[PDB]
RNA sequence: UAAAAAAA
């Protein structure tokens, strides 16, 4: 007859439970929807902002080019900047930045594009693609149709308005950088910037996007960090900058810096403040054979200040000096009146024909991205780890000027952060073996708040631990070009013994009385033809002659060896299916009982144990009452591009008991690059069921929750229409062949989590009354108290969505997870869903904390991450040994561990 | 690769 209809779920209620407090969010209300009756919101609370963005018709033009966005984008501003006629309209014309161009005015009124439908203008083709009324943005803001609201969220008018706001932001007399189309960095004396790695600084910018809320339209702003190449003597803030922002800083001045910096971090106690300045013989070898700066110069765009907005980039470094060039110093001394201070320095060339100039007089064009991998992660991370009070100021102080400039017509109580209501849910009860941890609310006075969703294992034991003493065997992977100190054998024997003794107190009996085994030269296959290295050769031997009941503890000499870790896991997990944990020597050797205690936590899980769970009452609400059979909780993630241009990897994990303590799973190569919809996710449902029925006397789950991670909004329709349908259709098929031939169609709810978003919260109060009148803390570490639930004011018009911030934000300003129930066959109220979401954040079994997203999702991410090591590990080989089959790129794991959390 | 958290 007719196919069935997988429609995205409409919101049906709001939650009620929890301690109430208002909080602020980084949103501004632009407008109240047109379909909201004037007799609804006070005339004073409606934002006094009108303008073009409310009531305008925008010309749009499709536009082809002749490829890198760098060139196109650069191409457009060039026209917009090198023509005194168009320049006047440069706050009214915007790039998409590949397909279209938006303009407040028509482009056919320009004596420029005559024959596009002066020389550079020939790489563009214009085609008027209609007009866009911007005022329809403010239309269906009450409409309770999840399909309409979808088409509204990812709409042309929304993209137009956003992109035209960018135009306004960009038209200021201040120096301003556009990065990836929507991130703007302003480089004035008030900017937040620190020197970064080599020849670079970090800079705090901002970005805006607009989100539809119920009746109607909000603007969201958040700060963004980016690295750039240093183009100034001094960085903003420094008082030597306020005086001369334009104090001479040539290309040479930059290379010296990079020299000092490079050696000061590749050698220690180098100290540039003492170290003798390079006498130019060093400094020529450097700038040619040293990738720490060659890669940066390769392409670096420079200025020629001695010719009196055209930056020639570079090609490389010549061989001839500034003196041995016939003369150059004579040219510049006579014909430009300048004395070359480093005339022995090799010169650079800026392409043909013969346009060659010395670095000593060649300034660097601002705003250039600092290409490379971040290696100084600590600096990068600390730069952005700002607490909410400090971070909301920053957002306000970078955004508001630009936004005010944007929202006024091309010739202040409204610009303030939305205040929304929140509710703080109680933490569940954490269960250990014979003990509990329930946070009891208390006043903000002492630092008591900091313990909600943040305990430790002290005076506690794991719930379930291996029955038998098990054999723990050290293998010292010696991933270094030098043999380890003599005092390491003794140091490790010490460490192993203490480790075995500490974890006994948690309930884990290890027999550590083996003898540690050293493996030098371990590493990935190497050269087309590769042959296995030692001591992979050594290790392999070791692994196929491994005793029973043996847990491998890999002690890495140097941490951070991506290539080594991937292999150790590839060989031990995938090939051999042997239980193993890695540990980094310089940590392990400190012998912290806290370090050791966080390590067994993983090991225990791997040995099928259980560390902490929820209380007996808490678990009751993930149990179907109708069958006294727990719910099958699934998590799935998708990671993209494991290498170069390769197929994405999907994973699915699932619970199997009523304790929700263990989540094995399976992973799978997608059949395309950057494919986010797991089109055949149902095939992975087969093991979820088989191990479920194993731990439930042969019965199949009667309810199913599917937590789907990492989808954007445009994909919600397909998650429901393709993935949920696939799950449903699959269990309907696998069901019968598992329960004795009977009909199987359990109801599934599906909740997508988006844990990376642009929504932030700042607390307003230190305390708030609970329902008994007792004043009680509602913030911890200067962030909103975990878990503040927010489902009003900034949530969608029609979808069943809510924010919950489940974790203590130990650093910076925490990021709440945005949950959307996309599909629901078991009539779940918001109070129900919000509680199990928050609750599931307390049974992440490798940390003593509540985490920022339900355990199933974190587990699914970790599994995707591990599948990526397997992929990456055996890949160079699979490019040689060869398009390639799925199970040779990403093989299945050994059957031994198909039902363990080897990814933990 | 002890761990949660903050940045991409």
């Amino acid at each position: 007859d007719t196919h069935a209809i997988y429609k995205v779920e409409n919101r049906h209620d709001y939650g009620t439970k929890g301690t109430k407090v208002d909080i602020l969010t980084n949103h501004i209300l632009l407008a109240v929807g047109n379909d909201v009756p004037t007799e609804k919101i006070d005339k004073e609370l409606v934002p006094k902002l009108d303008g073009w963005w409310k009531t305008a018709f925008i010309f749009t033009y499709h536009i082809d080019f002749k490829l890198s966005k760098p060139k196109k984008y650069e191409l457009i501003e060039a026209l917009l900047d090198e023509d005194e006629i168009l320049y006047k309209y440069r706050d009214r014309i915007a790039f998409n930045g590949e397909d279209t161009i938006y303009s407040h005015v028509p482009l056919e009124e320009f004596t420029l594009f005559d024959g596009c439908w002066e020389e550079m203008v020939s790489q563009i083709t214009l085609k008027f693609s209609g007009k866009v009324g911007l005022k329809d943005i403010y239309n269906d803001t009450t409409t309770q149709d999840t399909e309409v609201q979808e088409s509204r969220m990812s709409a042309i008018d929304k993209t137009c308005l956003l992109s035209l706001l960018g135009a306004k932001f960009m038209s200021t007399d201040d120096l301003i950088f556009q990065v990836q189309g929507n991130k703007f960095f302003i480089f004035n004396n008030f900017a937040k910037a620190i020197p970064f790695q080599i020849g670079g600084y970090l800079l705090q910018g901002f970005t805006v996007s607009l989100t539809h809320v119920y009746g109607g339209v909000a603007l969201n702003t958040v700060s963004v960090p980016a690295p750039f190449i240093k183009h100034t003597k001094y960085l903003p803030g420094d008082p030597r900058f306020k005086n001369n922002e334009k104090e001479q800083f040539t290309l040479m001045d930059w290379i010296i810096e990079c020299y000092h910096q490079s050696k000061a971090i590749r050698d220690i106690r180098y100290n540039p403040k003492t170290a003798p300045p390079p006498s130019v013989k060093d400094l020529n070898y450097f700038v040619e054979k040293n990738t720490d700066i060659s890669a940066l110069l390769k392409g670096l765009k420079v200025y020629r200040p001695y010719i009196n907005r055209s930056s020639k980039g570079i090609v490389g470094f010549t061989r001839e000096s500034a003196v041995s060039m016939r003369n150059t110093i004579d040219y510049f001394k006579r014909k430009y009146d300048i004395t070359l201070k480093y005339p022995d320095m090799k010169l650079v060339n800026l392409g043909g024909k013969n346009d060659v100039v010395p670095p000593e007089c060649l300034t660097i064009v601002p705003g250039q991205k600092l290409k490379g991998q971040i290696f100084d992660t600590k600096t990068y991370i600390d730069f952005s780890a700002i607490r909410p009070t400090e971070k909301f100021d920053l957002i306000s102080r970078l955004s508001m000027p630009a936004i005010k400039r944007g929202l006024t017509d091309s010739e202040n109580s409204a610009y303030q952060f939305m205040r929304v209501p929140s509710r703080i849910l109680d933490a569940p009860v954490v269960q250990f073996k014979e003990s509990t941890f329930e946070y009891k609310d208390k006043s903000y006075g002492t630092k008591h708040e900091e313990s909600k969703g943040n305990w430790n294992m002290k005076g506690h034991q794991f719930i379930s631990t291996p029955a038998k003493q098990v054999n723990l065997r050290a293998i010292f992977i010696n991933n270094a070009n030098t043999a380890p100190p003599a005092s390491m054998e003794s140091e490790l024997d010490i460490s192993m013994d203490k480790f075995a003794s500490d974890v006994k107190q948690l309930g884990v009996d290890f027999n550590v009385s083996g003898k540690p085994i050293l493996i030098n030269q371990f590493g990935p296959p190497i050269k087309p033809t590769f042959e296995t290295s030692p001591g992979e050769i050594s290790l392999l031997n070791l692994l196929e002659n491994i005793p029973s009941n043996t847990y491998i503890l890999y002690v890495l000499r140097r941490g951070n060896d991506s290539a080594v870790y991937d292999r150790l896991k590839y060989i031990t997990d995938l090939k051999f299916g042997a239980l193993n944990s890695c540990v980094v020597w310089d940590n392990f050797k400190k012998n912290s009982i806290q370090y050791n205690s966080n390590v067994v936590m993983k090991m225990n899980l791997k040995l099928l144990g259980s560390n902490h769970s929820l209380s007996i009452e808490n678990n009751k609400l993930l149990i179907d009452k109708e069958s006294n059979l727990p719910i099958l909780v699934l998590g799935s993630d998708v990671t993209h591009y494991p290498e170069k241009d390769q197929n994405s990897i999907a994973s699915l994990v699932g619970s199997y008991d009523d304790k929700f303590t263990q989540f094995p799973g399976d992973y799978m190569l997608q059949d395309g690059p950057g494919e986010e919809i797991i089109t055949n996710v149902g095939s992975l449902m087969l093991n979820r069921l088989k191990i479920y029925q194993k731990h439930n006397n042969g019965k199949l789950p009667t309810k199913i929750m599917y937590f789907r991670d990492g989808v954007s909004v445009d994909q919600f329709s397909q998650v429901v229409k393709i993935e949920v349908k696939s799950i449903k259709e699959s269990v309907r098929k696998f069901g019968p062949q598992l329960n004795g031939g009977n009909k199987y169609d359990p109801p599934v709810t599906c909740i997508a989590t988006v844990k990376r978003n642009q929504v932030r919260f700042i607390p307003i109060q230190e305390n708030a009354k609970n329902e008994k009148g007792e004043e009680v803390a509602v913030q911890s570490m200067g962030n909103v108290m975990p878990g503040t639930v927010v489902d009003r004011g900034i949530t969608s018009v029609a979808h069943f969505d809510f924010f919950i911030q489940s974790h203590q934000a130990l650093k910076g300003t925490g990021v709440p997870c945005h949950y959307w129930c996309l599909y629901d066959e078991n009539q779940s109220t918001s109070d129900y869903l919000q509680e199990i979401c928050n609750n599931l954040c307390y049974i992440f079994g490798r940390s003593t904390t509540s985490v920022k997203v339900p355990a199933p999702v974190y587990y699914a991410d970790l599994l995707c991450t591990r599948a990526t090591c397997f992929f990456k590990a055996g890949f160079e080989l699979n490019m040689a040994q060869a398009t390639v089959s799925k199970n040779v790129l990403l093989p299945q794991v050994n059957d031994n561990i198909k039902s363990v959390m080897y990814y933990i």
